[PDB]
């Protein structure tokens, strides 16, 4: 579901960003690839980027990182962000629209 | 500069995905990412995608591809969609938040 955090398993990029969230909207299940964002530990990155809070820890969600993946990789819903939503919504809009 | 088209010379998808455009806000072209979304020719594909009529061709473009790359593989800037900015922006919104 649109929200949903998975735990990335890509060897190359798993430390880096160790879960990507869902931002697709739901409507469009049918496809065979979800448009998601890479969230980064905070410690790591020394508007755009909302900080998300988790039980996973403390995370910046890198927006601009933004990519289509197949949907066959994504696995392990540890959690989800919809309470989230608005925010993350409103960093997409920036990206794309600015101020 | 957003909606900016660029010839794809990535040796494995330029022949299904010959043009890139830039949908991201000039405000963060300090970034070294850009969002990209590709065109693919029309009669390849037998409201999410618009349909994009220029000089290169008629073509839809693949929204539920958009993905970041680095501003260093964007060249050959042979046309632009800024005329075609409220569809473009309007199928983004809608793979994004639906209806």
């Amino acid at each position: 579901s649109q929200f949903t955090l998975y735990k990335n398993k890509d060897k190359s990029s798993a430390k880096t960003y160790p879960y990507f969230v869902d931002v697709q909207s739901d409507l469009l299940d049918n496809l065979n690839t979800r448009l998601v964002i890479p969230l980064t530990p905070i410690e790591l990155l020394d508007h755009l980027c909302p900080t998300i809070h988790i039980d996973e820890g403390d995370f910046i969600m890198l927006t601009q990182q933004m990519t289509s993946v197949p949907v066959k990789i994504l696995s392990e819903p540890v959690n989800e962000l919809s309470t989230f939503r608005n925010e993350i919504i409103a960093a997409i809009d920036f990206l794309i629209t600015g101020i």
